[PDB]
């Protein structure tokens, strides 16, 4: 029953001897022989493989062991297996702080899985380089082969490293490659207002109960509140607020209270509280948000009378043509723009080439003033050249773009500073390629128009870079002369001509006749004889007037054979100034109040009079010509500017159009590119504060501030690279947590404080529209679309699962919000029972919005990261821990496999075969199983009982192998047979040309495998 070894004494363990026709193997734990032909193969055996199995299955199913997004799972998601091999050798019970890859052990397709090799090969140096690449024609079974190495070799790293900030670099890294995680599934499209690469809408769905929303109403600008006409652009930037959302429009009233009382809800303070609001993209959001800051300005300020409402101000930012009707059918709540002044002026003088005629700047516009005489007829209205995001934002970009060749997205204070070196060099130039031509006459024209409330952007008195107020711009003395000018003298009637000399309605007649005289044949009051007012702008640089032809003032029956002093001249390198009467050079009105003005000079008792000819020039301050005079004798303390009436208005309208509402000019007191403070007193507002009676002095009465709330510096649009204030996370802050780029919020209050202390008012930027960069994820079903909310062309996320960044809001919006819809309902109780049209119900304060959410936006723009970001399975099931919907994970955090297949299988007449984790069939490989034998499968996957000397390849491994009748490999011991004694050492390798020490034994060996000499040794 037993073999006993001659040499050692010992029983032979795990020994195969052959005796003629039977074969006799040795049992390995004590000696006993039994027959070799009859040997058993195991009944429930099950490979050392399925230890994975178990190892890799997920610990549970709780947020502390898979992470989750809503309740699903993503691309980069780690989990808590329920071992670790440890060092890529042992397997170990996982701690809480272990977590692994998914894409370690999941893929959602064969092809993936190649990928995933491939790129961990290159990249990661976790599998050999001379290894060849995985195609589509690569074996399941063999890909799932060498994944498992990976898994061995990952482990490795980390116990080396001690980290796993490394993976979740490499994995983030693998996901972002492929077309199914990335910008590539997207639809990426720039079209029109899609700034950020195009917009993802929300919608109601069973997967996700959080995203669902009752309203969400899209386009309801002011012309389709009713959506009676066509709906506009709806999305524009970051994540757009829905406006629809009653729950959302009383927090939009909430906000505007904050912002109207903010000294005192912060410092208890009184005078540092907004005065007027801002509309920030009026034609992009519901414009129920107009009519809802119409009920709470007419109750809590009552704006029924002319000197109550120009206390408060309020102006839109409405773009739209259509725009200037509905907002005066309302009753003009806020002030709407005049795009056609604008259009008249940028077209009509501040174009390089084909200039519009002049007609158009008296024509083209809300107000006539050819002969405009009347008051209170035409819309009240807030008119400008240029502002912050018009006719700069895009041309300074350009200047960055030209000289260093960089976007918004990363150029860094150097590369800003070098284009705006460019674009003030171009600013003080003839020709113009960034700046407008003719902001000067443009100005003289605005500040001198009668029925609109005149609008002085900050980047034509100071720099568009720059700190702020750092540097003066070239128009500055002239637009500073020009607003001190429109205080003494500019009031009354208008009177305008234009002349067709030079070029097609070139060269404009400007007259006001001061207060008291409206029409030109009106003699006028006690105080006309030294008001009014008279400016000759054209816009042809060539113009050469005949020896006959004469430019007319006609300053009208009023000014009768006045004496009148020049205030703004054009010479041949740029412009003269005069703000005072001495030092000007003088013309003389005739019997009917007409200065003439020709081709030759003016002359006083033989004298040359300056620069006083009518002619077409070409330099950097005036394309054409300008001239401004101005009725000498006048008080040094003058104020042409009439008082508002305290009478309550008949007329169903906020604002009347009036002399007292032409009284005051607005200040946007800032651009886009105002550089970050470095020192305290470099602060815009710190400086603001410094100046505040200086902006009494030019004469403007409502501050327009920027938005002061804290950037959000995600560099997504340009909003939040030079941190305008339009783009922000928290609403209510105000440069509380950190001081943003104008200052503190102590700051702000002085400045707003010491505004009100030099007599103006101010003005609160309201942007309703968006909030930039939240931190927090959430799964929500979105549709591929376009800025107005068309579904896209061919969109590949159509009612796809999305993670977005819609949770946060900041530590004050979930201090403020909603915390004075208590107070507001108490107070004005009608506000709260209004039906708004669009809705077709009230606003609703019963929930307070804190923190933000999927249901309280409309959509997001496009954020890059997949339409197949949100794991689903093979057949098109999303993978969830059970918190939306039904409980479905992979096979292999479940760890249960269940088919034809895994294990060892007996197939009938084909012996047994192999399957592998997944249920493939293995070839040319050999398996251990759970005890410690290795069984192979040939090129058919058909187990091997030969009892013969095999050579095999597989895996890289050349050798020559013996398979018992059990169909397990013979390893780490002897075969004696009739050609002599074989070794086989511990990997079932033959033993050849070599000798070896087995056990206390040496073995000589042959070039055949035959034993040539076995000998014991000690010591
Ligand atoms: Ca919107």
């Amino acid at each position: 029953q037993y073999y006993i070894d001659p040499t050692t004494g010992q029983p032979r363990k795990n020994f195969l001897l052959q005796s003629g026709n039977n074969w006799i193997y040795f049992d390995s734990d004590t000696g006993v022989g039994t027959n070799a032909l009859e040997l058993q193969f195991a009944k429930g055996t099950v490979s050392s493989n399925e230890q994975y199995r178990n190892g890799n299955a997920a610990y549970s199913y709780d947020d502390k062991s898979i992470e989750n997004v809503n309740g699903y799972l993503t691309a980069d998601t780690w989990y808590r297996p329920k071992q670790i091999l440890k060092d890529g050798t042992t397997w170990t019970d996982s701690k809480e702080t272990d977590m692994r890859p998914i894409l370690m052990v999941w893929w959602p397709n064969t092809l993936t899985q190649a990928y995933y090799l491939n790129y961990m090969k290159q990249h990661g140096n976790l599998l050999p380089s001379a290894l060849p690449f995985f195609n589509a024609d690569a074996d399941p079974a063999e890909l799932n082969h060498y994944s498992e190495i990976v898994q061995q070799n990952i482990e490795k790293r980390i116990s080396e490293t001690g980290n796993t900030d490394w993976l979740r670099t490499l994995m983030h890294d693998f996901v972002t490659n492929n077309p199914m995680w990335n910008k590539d599934s997207e639809n990426v499209n720039f079209s029109g207002i899609q700034f950020q690469g195009g917009f993802l809408k929300y919608e109601n769905s069973d997967l996700t109960p959080y995203a669902n929303s009752d309203y969400r109403l899209l386009g309801r600008m002011p012309i389709n509140i009713k959506d009676q006409t066509y709906r506009g652009q709806e999305f524009l930037l970051a994540n757009d607020i829905d406006n629809s959302n009653p729950v959302v429009q009383a927090e939009q009233l909430n906000w505007l209270y904050y912002l109207l009382n903010f000294g005192t809800i912060t410092a208890n303070n009184d005078q540092a509280n907004f005065d007027s609001v801002r509309v920030d993209a009026p034609d992009n959001i519901d414009a129920d948000l107009m009519n809802i800051a119409q009920d709470y300005f007419n109750a809590a300020y009552g704006m029924d009378s002319d000197a109550v409402s120009n206390k408060h101000i309020n102006i839109l930012e409405d773009w739209n043509h259509a725009d200037p009707e509905y907002f005066n059918k309302i009753g003009n709540p806020q002030l709407t723009m005049d795009d056609t002044i604008k259009n008249s002026l940028n077209h009509g003088l501040s174009d390089a080439t084909n200039r519009w005629g002049l007609d158009a700047i008296v024509h083209q516009s809300l107000a006539d003033r050819e002969n405009n005489s009347t008051e209170n007829v035409v819309i009240p209205n807030y008119s400008f050249v240029r502002a912050h995001d018009n006719n700069s934002q895009d041309q300074i970009q350009n200047a960055i773009r030209d000289v260093t060749g960089k976007d918004y997205h990363t150029f860094t204070f150097e590369d800003e500073q070098k284009g705006i070196d460019a674009y003030i060099q171009d600013q003080n130039s003839t020709v113009k390629k960034y700046n407008l031509y003719n902001i000067p006459a443009s100005y003289a024209i605005l500040l001198t128009n009668k029925d609109t409330i005149p609008r002085v952007y900050y980047g034509d008195l100071y720099t568009d870079g720059g700190q702020y107020m750092e540097h003066q711009t070239r128009y500055y003395d002239t637009l500073t002369n020009l607003l001190k000018s429109r205080v003494k003298y500019v009031a009354g009637g208008q009177s305008m001509q234009t002349m067709s000399v030079g070029g097609n309605n070139n060269i404009l007649t400007s007259v006001r006749y001061g207060k008291g005289a409206m029409t030109a044949t009106d003699t006028g009051t006690d105080e006309t004889r030294t008001q009014g007012i008279g400016v000759v702008v054209s816009n042809t640089p060539n113009l050469k007037l005949g020896a006959n032809d004469k430019v007319v003032l006609h300053m009208g029956a009023a000014h009768k054979n006045q004496q009148y002093r020049a205030a703004v001249l054009t010479t041949t390198d740029g412009v003269i100034n005069y703000t005072s009467d001495q030092g000007a050079p003088v013309a003389m009105t005739d019997e009917n109040g007409d200065l003439y003005l020709s081709s030759h000079n003016l002359v006083v008792n033989g004298k040359e009079e300056a620069d006083t000819a009518v002619q077409g020039y070409a330099n950097p301050d005036v394309s054409g010509y300008l001239a401004v005079w101005v009725p000498v004798g006048a008080s040094d303390n003058q104020d042409a500017r009439t008082a508002p009436s305290t009478e309550k208005n008949s007329g169903n309208s906020a604002y009347r159009t009036n002399a007292a509402f032409d009284s005051n000019v607005i200040f946007e007191a800032f651009s886009n590119f105002v550089y970050t403070p470095t020192k305290e007193s470099e602060r815009a507002n710190v400086r603001i504060a410094q100046n505040a009676d200086f902006f009494a002095s030019l004469g403007f009465t409502s501050f327009e501030m920027a938005p002061q709330y804290n950037s959000s510096k995600d560099r997504t649009f340009l909003d939040s690279t030079i941190d305008n204030g339009y783009a922000f996370t928290d609403r209510y802050d105000l440069g509380m947590s950190e001081p943003n780029k104008y200052g503190t919020d102590e700051d702000l209050r002085n400045a707003i404080q010491a505004l009100h202390k030099a007599g103006l008012q101010v003005m609160a930027d309201w942007v309703p529209d968006q909030i930039y960069n939240l931190p927090g994820k959430e799964v929500a079903t979105v549709t591929r679309v376009d800025d107005r909310g068309n579904v896209w062309k061919d969109a590949i996320i159509n009612n796809n699962l999305y993670v977005v960044n819609t949770i946060g809001g900041g530590e004050y919006q979930k201090k403020y919000g909603g915390a004075f819809l208590d107070k507001l309902q108490k107070l004005y109780p009608e506000i709260f029972t209004k039906k708004q049209v669009s809705t077709g119900v009230a606003i609703d304060p019963s929930q307070k919005i804190t923190e933000w959410s999927a249901k309280y936006f409309n959509g997001t723009n496009i954020l890059h990261r997949g339409s197949g970001y949100v794991l689903k399975a093979d057949g098109g099931q999303y993978y969830n821990l059970g918190t939306t919907t039904k409980q479905f994970l992979p096979i292999q955090l479940t760890g249960e496999k269940k088919q034809g297949n895994e294990g060892f299988v007996k197939g009938n007449d084909g012996n047994y075969y192999f399957y592998d984790l997944a249920g493939n069939m293995v070839k040319n490989t050999f398996i251990e199983d759970s005890v410690g034998n290795w069984y192979f499968f040939d090129q058919d996957g058909k187990m091997v009982e030969n009892k013969h000397f095999v050579d095999v390849d597989s895996y890289g491994e050349k050798g020559t192998y013996f398979f018992l009748k059990n169909g397990v490999s013979f390893r780490g011991g002897l075969v004696q047979t009739d050609n002599g004694t074989y070794y086989f050492d511990n990997y079932g390798k033959m033993v050849r040309n070599q000798t070896i020490n087995a056990g206390a034994m040496i073995y000589t060996l042959d070039e055949n495998g035959k034993l040539i000499k076995a000998s014991y040794n000690s010591d």
